[PDB]
Protein backbone atom coordinates (compact mmCIF):
# COMPACT_ATOMS: atom_id res chain seq x y z
CA UNK A 1 0.00 0.00 0.00
CA UNK A 2 0.73 3.72 0.40
CA UNK A 3 2.88 3.21 3.55
CA UNK A 4 5.17 0.32 2.63
CA UNK A 5 5.13 1.36 -1.11
CA UNK A 6 4.17 -2.11 -2.22
CA UNK A 7 1.98 -2.37 -5.28
CA UNK A 8 -0.21 -5.14 -6.59
CA UNK A 9 -2.12 -6.29 -9.62
CA UNK A 10 -5.73 -5.27 -9.87
CA UNK A 11 -12.90 -6.88 -3.39
CA UNK A 12 -13.87 -5.05 -0.13
CA UNK A 13 -13.36 -1.31 0.47
CA UNK A 14 -9.74 -0.48 1.43
CA UNK A 15 -9.56 3.11 2.73
CA UNK A 16 -5.81 3.27 2.06
CA UNK A 17 -6.37 2.47 -1.64
CA UNK A 18 -9.32 4.91 -1.58
CA UNK A 19 -7.09 7.65 -0.17
CA UNK A 20 -4.44 6.93 -2.83
CA UNK A 21 -7.04 7.25 -5.61
CA UNK A 22 -8.38 10.44 -4.07
CA UNK A 23 -4.90 11.96 -3.93
CA UNK A 24 -4.13 10.99 -7.55
CA UNK A 25 -7.29 12.76 -8.70
CA UNK A 26 -7.39 15.75 -6.29
CA UNK A 27 -4.04 16.59 -4.64
CA UNK A 28 -3.23 19.17 -7.31
CA UNK A 29 -6.49 21.12 -6.90
CA UNK A 30 -6.84 21.06 -3.08
CA UNK A 31 -5.97 24.03 -0.87
CA UNK A 32 -6.57 24.93 2.74
CA UNK A 33 -9.32 27.45 1.87
CA UNK A 34 -11.37 24.82 0.05
CA UNK A 35 -10.91 22.27 2.82
CA UNK A 36 -11.95 24.82 5.48
CA UNK A 37 -15.14 25.42 3.49
CA UNK A 38 -15.77 21.69 3.19
CA UNK A 39 -15.57 21.06 6.88
CA UNK A 40 -17.83 24.06 7.64
CA UNK A 41 -20.40 22.84 5.10
CA UNK A 42 -20.36 19.00 5.15
CA UNK A 43 -23.67 18.66 7.00
CA UNK A 44 -25.32 21.32 4.81
CA UNK A 45 -24.05 19.48 1.72
CA UNK A 46 -25.74 16.27 2.87
CA UNK A 47 -28.97 18.23 3.48
CA UNK A 48 -28.76 19.73 0.00
CA UNK A 49 -28.04 16.38 -1.60
CA UNK A 50 -31.07 14.89 0.21
CA UNK A 51 -33.48 16.87 -2.04
CA UNK A 52 -31.54 16.21 -5.30
CA UNK A 53 -32.66 13.11 -7.19
CA UNK A 54 -29.45 12.67 -9.26
CA UNK A 55 -27.34 9.62 -8.38
CA UNK A 56 -24.13 11.67 -8.50
CA UNK A 57 -23.46 15.35 -7.91
CA UNK A 58 -20.69 17.88 -8.20
CA UNK A 59 -20.58 20.10 -5.16
CA UNK A 60 -18.07 22.95 -5.08
CA UNK A 61 -16.24 24.02 -1.91
CA UNK A 62 -14.49 27.37 -2.41
CA UNK A 63 -12.73 26.84 -5.76
CA UNK A 64 -12.59 23.04 -5.56
CA UNK A 65 -15.27 20.99 -7.32
CA UNK A 66 -15.63 17.29 -6.75
CA UNK A 67 -17.93 14.50 -7.90
CA UNK A 68 -19.67 12.48 -5.19
CA UNK A 69 -22.18 9.68 -5.00
CA UNK A 70 -25.52 10.97 -3.73
CA UNK A 71 -26.63 8.40 -1.15
CA UNK A 72 -28.62 11.10 0.74
CA UNK A 73 -31.65 11.38 -1.56
CA UNK A 74 -34.05 8.76 -0.15
CA UNK A 75 -34.63 7.17 -3.58
CA UNK A 76 -30.87 6.53 -3.82
CA UNK A 77 -30.14 5.05 -0.38
CA UNK A 78 -29.57 1.51 -1.74
CA UNK A 79 -27.36 2.35 -4.75
CA UNK A 80 -23.99 0.60 -4.50
CA UNK A 81 -20.90 2.64 -3.63
CA UNK A 82 -17.72 1.84 -5.58
CA UNK A 83 -14.34 1.54 -3.84
CA UNK A 84 -13.00 4.63 -5.63
CA UNK A 85 -16.28 6.57 -5.24
CA UNK A 86 -16.52 9.55 -2.92
CA UNK A 87 -19.24 10.17 -0.36
CA UNK A 88 -19.39 13.18 1.94
CA UNK A 89 -18.36 10.87 4.81
CA UNK A 90 -15.37 9.38 2.94
CA UNK A 91 -14.30 12.86 1.84
CA UNK A 92 -14.37 14.03 5.46
CA UNK A 93 -11.97 11.20 6.36
CA UNK A 94 -9.69 11.73 3.36
CA UNK A 95 -9.52 15.51 3.91
CA UNK A 96 -8.73 15.09 7.63
CA UNK A 97 -5.84 12.89 6.59
CA UNK A 98 -4.80 15.43 3.92
CA UNK A 99 -4.72 18.17 6.57
CA UNK A 100 -2.50 15.96 8.76
CA UNK A 101 -0.21 15.32 5.79
CA UNK A 102 -0.05 19.14 5.29
CA UNK A 103 0.81 19.61 8.95
CA UNK A 104 3.55 16.95 8.84
CA UNK A 105 5.00 18.17 5.50
CA UNK A 106 7.27 20.53 7.42
CA UNK A 107 7.72 21.82 10.90
CA UNK A 108 8.08 25.57 10.20
CA UNK A 109 5.96 27.41 12.77
CA UNK A 110 4.33 29.43 9.95
CA UNK A 111 2.96 26.18 8.41
CA UNK A 112 1.41 25.14 11.70
CA UNK A 113 0.00 28.60 12.37
CA UNK A 114 -1.51 28.68 8.87
CA UNK A 115 -3.20 25.30 9.40
CA UNK A 116 -4.39 25.99 12.97
CA UNK A 117 -5.99 29.29 12.01
CA UNK A 118 -7.58 28.05 8.72
CA UNK A 119 -8.96 24.60 9.46
CA UNK A 120 -11.80 24.58 11.95
CA UNK A 121 -13.36 21.39 13.34
CA UNK A 122 -16.80 22.48 14.61
CA UNK A 123 -17.38 19.17 16.40
CA UNK A 124 -14.06 19.46 18.33
CA UNK A 125 -14.66 23.12 19.04
CA UNK A 126 -18.22 22.46 20.29
CA UNK A 127 -16.60 20.11 22.86
CA UNK A 128 -13.96 22.62 24.02
CA UNK A 129 -11.15 20.97 22.08
CA UNK A 130 -8.78 23.09 19.98
CA UNK A 131 -5.61 22.56 17.91
CA UNK A 132 -3.54 23.04 21.06
CA UNK A 133 -4.65 19.51 22.09
CA UNK A 134 -2.47 18.01 19.26
CA UNK A 135 -3.13 17.60 15.49
CA UNK A 136 -4.12 13.90 15.48
CA UNK A 137 -6.51 14.24 18.41
CA UNK A 138 -8.11 17.49 17.08
CA UNK A 139 -8.59 16.04 13.64
CA UNK A 140 -10.00 12.77 15.05
CA UNK A 141 -13.28 14.54 15.93
CA UNK A 142 -14.03 14.70 12.18
CA UNK A 143 -16.31 12.06 10.75
CA UNK A 144 -14.50 9.50 8.58
CA UNK A 145 -11.25 9.48 10.52
CA UNK A 146 -12.14 6.01 11.82
CA UNK A 147 -11.03 4.77 8.41
CA UNK A 148 -7.49 5.49 9.53
CA UNK A 149 -7.13 4.31 13.12
CA UNK A 150 -3.35 3.88 13.03
CA UNK A 151 -2.85 7.29 11.38
CA UNK A 152 -4.99 8.93 14.09
CA UNK A 153 -3.45 6.99 16.98
CA UNK A 154 -6.74 5.18 17.86
CA UNK A 155 -8.46 8.55 18.74
CA UNK A 156 -11.42 8.09 16.36
CA UNK A 157 -12.24 4.99 18.45
CA UNK A 158 -11.26 6.24 21.92
CA UNK A 159 -13.21 9.50 21.55
CA UNK A 160 -16.23 7.24 21.05
CA UNK A 161 -15.27 5.02 24.00
CA UNK A 162 -14.94 8.08 26.24
CA UNK A 163 -18.36 9.35 25.12
CA UNK A 164 -19.99 5.96 25.86
CA UNK A 165 -18.29 5.82 29.26
CA UNK A 166 -19.69 9.32 29.98
CA UNK A 167 -23.25 8.45 28.90
CA UNK A 168 -22.97 10.92 26.00
CA UNK A 169 -23.46 8.24 23.33
CA UNK A 170 -25.22 4.97 22.60
CA UNK A 171 -22.67 2.09 22.49
CA UNK A 172 -24.12 1.10 19.08
CA UNK A 173 -22.37 4.08 17.48
CA UNK A 174 -19.02 2.35 18.19
CA UNK A 175 -19.80 -0.29 15.57
CA UNK A 176 -18.26 1.68 12.67
CA UNK A 177 -14.84 2.13 14.35
CA UNK A 178 -14.83 -1.40 15.75
CA UNK A 179 -15.07 -2.84 12.17
CA UNK A 180 -12.01 -1.02 10.88
CA UNK A 181 -8.47 -2.25 10.47
CA UNK A 182 -5.48 -0.97 12.41
CA UNK A 183 -2.67 -0.93 9.86
CA UNK A 184 -2.42 -4.56 8.70
CA UNK A 185 -4.46 -5.89 11.66
CA UNK A 186 -8.07 -6.88 11.28
CA UNK A 187 -10.48 -5.84 14.04
CA UNK A 188 -10.47 -9.26 15.65
CA UNK A 189 -6.69 -9.09 15.79
CA UNK A 190 -6.30 -5.53 17.17
CA UNK A 191 -9.11 -5.94 19.71
CA UNK A 192 -7.04 -8.85 21.01
CA UNK A 193 -3.49 -7.45 20.58
CA UNK A 194 -3.76 -3.68 21.08
CA UNK A 195 -5.56 -3.24 24.42
CA UNK A 196 -2.57 -1.35 25.93
CA UNK A 197 -2.27 1.01 22.95
CA UNK A 198 -5.99 1.77 23.05
CA UNK A 199 -5.90 2.37 26.83
CA UNK A 200 -3.01 4.85 26.26
CA UNK A 201 -5.05 6.59 23.56
CA UNK A 202 -8.12 6.73 25.84
CA UNK A 203 -6.14 8.36 28.64
CA UNK A 204 -5.13 11.11 26.19
CA UNK A 205 -8.80 11.63 25.40
CA UNK A 206 -9.91 11.62 29.05
CA UNK A 207 -7.39 14.40 29.71
CA UNK A 208 -8.93 16.76 27.12
CA UNK A 209 -10.70 19.82 28.53
CA UNK A 210 -14.22 18.64 27.64
CA UNK A 211 -16.28 21.89 27.96
CA UNK A 212 -14.57 26.95 26.90
CA UNK A 213 -13.22 30.52 26.85
CA UNK A 214 -14.28 33.74 28.54
CA UNK A 215 -17.58 35.36 27.53
CA UNK A 216 -17.76 38.46 25.26
CA UNK A 217 -19.11 40.46 28.22
CA UNK A 218 -16.10 39.36 30.31
CA UNK A 219 -13.60 40.19 27.54
CA UNK A 220 -15.10 43.69 27.13
CA UNK A 221 -14.87 44.18 30.92
CA UNK A 222 -11.26 43.01 31.10
CA UNK A 223 -10.22 45.41 28.33
CA UNK A 224 -11.21 48.27 30.72
CA UNK A 225 -8.28 47.04 32.84
CA UNK A 226 -5.87 46.86 29.92
CA UNK A 227 -6.22 43.10 29.40
CA UNK A 228 -6.58 42.38 25.67
CA UNK A 229 -7.78 38.94 24.55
Amino acid sequence: GMSDLVFYDVNGFDPDAGYMDFCVKNAESLNLAAVRIFFLNAAKAKAALSRKPERKANPKFGEWQVEVINNHFPGNRNNPIGNNDLTIHRLSGYLARWVLDQYNENDDESQHELIRTTIINPIAESNGVGWDSGPEIYLSFFPGTEMFLETFKFYPLTIGIHRVKQGMMDPQYLKKALRQRYGTLTADKWMSQKVAAIAKSLKDVEQLKWGGGLSDTAKTFLQKFGIRL
